[PDB]
């Protein structure tokens, strides 16, 4: 496991959110989208986390003040490659540089670790997915089964557009190699921007190998640009967590009407009825029964406690065998 | 945009509802199904709205008393054509007559306007949809790509039954032409009723042109005959509205657990948690936060107000920056 | 309708539930899974109900104390055939013996009755379903369209594994014939256990006929082994009941957010809003309106009563025309 840092590109506008709050700060389960990415980067072992931002550096820096982030300003939004070029001076030649988006909140550490493992030496580990309709996304080009480059939809021909495997945007490479390819990025293409994706053809040309890996679930690489798409991920997220809990032994009367917005520690034989929301750090002891519609926030509920329907439990530590409610 | 009136056929029984309330009066989002149709007719610009009813004229007339409807009694239920014949004497030869059903609540003004635009002169604008299983519905007959008539399922052969394009029942034509074809309607067919659908073959025979248009969504032409089907539309409706709101900038913690039953006016960055119900006319100022499970009814909530979970806000105007709840 | 008894095999471990409560005792709508099976057996007319258990006989016997069950201990879990062999001494030669699983809670009396009707004389009535992926399930073998036996996945070849029709495990036969085949069960196969499924080849060999019947819905033969699968059935169950109620004339504002956990008696034109839970025996008179999120438990609510949102009605009989709530 060679040392590694992570770069999060969170400099895009976020126009379709119609909000005075920077897009990547909007929450997915009570945690800003970008914090999800940052948490994933850190659990993965990132020695440094470079956050590339456009404006709102103040809102962003204030919100993310409790994180050891290296702030990298991308003055104008001239493409992913350009955003990467601003961060380059900070990559260490002795480490791998993994790149992530600040608006793709569900990327898992498991998938990123598999990406790290698939990155050949001097090569690029790329995360790709085969879509039914690949429209609008970078097409993966291959030659005798080997990745040779990425062609942006707008730059692709009608023939290349038929390619289904597309770029999720996440990739990893050695920092020295990264610096070198970044320096060679050109800006004349269908959109006059520096494409980080051009580094693929550049690595292939240098004779280096690009290995594509695939994500476990497609939602794991879904980017958010408006609230409708954020709500869809909130559901995928909530639902994925409800199932883990059911499988781990917590009875959810309806996993579709359960919301975990923080961290739940639970005992054995816990029962949670419908429309229950768990916020912040919550601990549920053994055989705790949560009535329908309760909101439990930053609390600790002792073993055998029963909480009646619609109770809000907040900032509390409840003694075992409690009966909270009529 | 030639002047136009609308006829709503709401005279059928409604037996499978098992209710002492006339079927078309049952609500879809707090509004009787037929009111939805009536509202759609009016927003479309209908100069007159003819409501064709069987019995319950009293319940119906009482309920819909605040509407300028022209009541047209259909003594016995002898088919859509017969119901139309009762309304005919009221069509003006100088206007288009659009026909709608009182139990197809989600027909959109957008689709109806496209129908109006597709109605050739002296011709008929018809709304049709291609179904996977067209069983039970009028089959659209064509000759060299042109609509020639409609054959009712029961009247169709095994060969014609294979036709997938069916009649949604909604159509528009000039009133003079309508009067004329209505007068020629016959009642000897598989069901001994006057079929309004026979006017299609009649218009084709007179050398006039029938143009079929399609609805944006299939739910838009779904008729309700029992509560199960009404509940399905309530969901399609609620869900369609939740998405509009998300796309317009209102954060819904779960668009699947949100119910708008009236009219919502909102500011920027409003947050609405799960299981919230909005009834009647509601106004939500900027950055208002609605806790899970609140019911907000005919209220105005000032900017920055926060409403705690499960609060019922009714008949109230709440001053800005209010904190309603523990 | 020849006399008949039922054997419920509920002796398996239940390891993936991670609970100190025997798996078949976990509730599906407030009723232990096995009680569902037992209720189905009794409504079907079972003269005796043999419950085959491994351990927890005490928890099980205590929980099911109000049922006239004949307890049959299966000392070690050596296969369905072995579990059946323990119960055999109790089958009467003059009755049919229907076999069910204690962890397949949604089997319907309708489907079981059709199974009884399809059981030839001296033959076996078998319940089978064609799956897309039949992996892990007993394959149904046929010869010229006739059932000849069942081959367990692990015992099947690659060719037999292609068979899609699988054994749901439910079957019925004469007790005398059952005793006889059970006595001949062998334990040398891919899993060294007594397979009740071997009785099929045994019945075919004796020249007797095996008739396969299919369940109305696949969920009806779904077995539960972990809480995630139990939650999925709770939803199928709740949803199936919500639709019956809608079709029977009760308006559910959202059949997806309705939970019946007991028995509901209702009048005409009852309205139940979202997130309502009905527990125990509940009676709703005519035109009762239940506000969103109410919990009604072992109560009787008189005609025309209106219950405000989030009210818990428990152990109460409410006089007609009551207004419970602000
Ligand atoms: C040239 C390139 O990289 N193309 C890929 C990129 O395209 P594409 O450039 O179209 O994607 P986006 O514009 O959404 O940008 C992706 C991410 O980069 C950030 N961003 C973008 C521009 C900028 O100047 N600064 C910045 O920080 C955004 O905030 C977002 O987090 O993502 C797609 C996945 O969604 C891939 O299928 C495309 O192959
Ligand atoms: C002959 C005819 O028109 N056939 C069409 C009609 O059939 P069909 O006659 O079978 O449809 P319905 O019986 O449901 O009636 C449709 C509408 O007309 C009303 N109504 C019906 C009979 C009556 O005497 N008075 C009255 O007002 C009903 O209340 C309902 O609003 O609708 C279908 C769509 O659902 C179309 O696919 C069929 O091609
Ligand atoms: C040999 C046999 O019967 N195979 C069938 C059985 O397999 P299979 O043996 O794999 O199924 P399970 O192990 O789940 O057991 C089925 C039922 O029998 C009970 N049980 C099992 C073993 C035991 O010693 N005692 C006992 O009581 C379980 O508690 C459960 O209620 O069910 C499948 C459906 O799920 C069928 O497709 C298989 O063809």
């Amino acid at each position: 496991n060679n040392a590694m840092s992570v770069v999060i590109l969170a400099a895009g506008k976020g126009t379709r959110m119609y909000s005075d709050l920077p897009k990547v700060l909007h929450t997915l389960a009570g945690k800003a989208m970008v914090q999800h990415v940052i948490d994933a980067a850190n659990e993965l072992g990132a020695a440094h986390v470079h956050l590339v931002y456009g404006h709102g550096g103040d809102l962003l820096k204030q919100a993310l003040k409790d994180d050891n982030l290296n702030w990298v300003l991308q003055a104008e939004q001239l493409g992913t490659g350009h955003a990467m070029q601003q961060a380059a001076p900070f990559f260490a030649d002795d480490e791998d540089i993994l790149m992530l988006y600040g608006d793709v909140p569900l990327i898992s550490v498991e998938t990123l670790q598999r990406l790290r493992d698939a990155k050949p030496q001097g090569g690029i580990g790329l995360l790709t997915v085969k879509l039914d309709d690949p429209t609008g996304y970078g097409r993966i080009t291959r030659e005798n089964g080997k990745v040779t480059g990425i062609v942006e939809h707008k730059d692709a021909t009608d023939e290349q557009r038929q390619i289904q495997e597309i770029n999720t945007g996440i990739l990893i490479a050695n920092g020295a190699d990264m610096k070198r390819w970044l320096a060679k990025l050109t800006n004349n293409n269908a959109q006059g921007e520096y494409y980080i994706t051009d580094i693929i053809a550049l690595a292939y040309q240098e004779g280096r190998e690009i290995v594509a890996v695939h994500p476990q679930r497609l939602s794991e690489v879904e980017g958010v640009n408006n609230r409708l798409q954020l709500s869809r991920l909130e559901r995928v997220y909530q639902s994925e967590q409800a199932e883990k809990l059911l499988l781990a032994g917590v009875m959810l009367r309806d996993p579709a009407r359960f919301d975990l917005r923080g961290t739940l520690t639970h005992g054995r034989d816990v029962e949670i009825d419908t429309n229950v929301i768990i916020e912040g750090n919550v601990t549920l002891g053994h055989r705790v029964k949560i009535g329908t519609g309760c909101v439990i926030k930053n609390s600790v509920i002792g073993d055998d406690c029963e909480i009646s329907p619609y109770t809000v439990v907040e900032d509390a530590n409840l003694a075992a065998a409690c009966t909270i409610g009529p």
